[PDB]
């Protein structure tokens, strides 16, 4: 669950933000990308399938593996918009929370 | 995630399934959603709020990533089940398809 880059990120795209802010989100985001990329992310799912035989320890496991990451990767998108809010107008403000809600 | 209809469900839609084939596994989809409802199921706060708050963060993230689990094991288990009813090359199709995404 990765934010797009401000230059692509709906979020913000509308928000009319002064090149000031520009780059300090731009920073944000730069350094959301170094942190997931952080993340450690060490075929099972489609053997199961191939072999039609159900493996359920296996399948577990795997999106037990796979939903630790997502996690990880979540925490940081979710700090990245606290951080990013930090920048704006009571209004910009407002209205970044209102898109993030409406995304649930 | 979750997964559409059979005729809208792009790694099903092209392997020219029968209409058995998609009775029984319209059926499979079917029993899918009523699992995945029978799923026992914070963030906003935080910008409102202005401070962070890293323990709901975290709380609300856990209790999310728990019920997608689960989603996602009745998701697997729908393609196992569904390749059942396939032939042997549809199944093969279909490995393909989920591999990819
Ligand atoms: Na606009
Ligand atoms: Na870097
Ligand atoms: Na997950
Ligand atoms: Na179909
Ligand atoms: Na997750």
């Amino acid at each position: 669950p990765n934010p797009p880059l401000p230059a692509q990120d709906p979020i913000v795209q509308h928000l009319k933000l002064t090149n000031d802010q520009i780059t300090r989100i731009k920073k944000l985001h730069q350094q959301l990308e170094t942190d997931v990329s952080q993340i450690s992310m060490k075929g099972a799912l489609i053997e199961v399938i191939k072999s039609g035989k159900w493996d359920d320890a296996a399948v577990k496991q795997q999106l037990a593996a796979f939903s630790n990451i997502e996690q990880q990767a979540r925490y940081y998108r979710v700090k990245y918009y606290f951080d990013l809010s930090k920048v704006l107008t009571p209004e910009q403000r407002q209205q970044v929370q209102q898109d993030l809600a409406q995304a649930l």
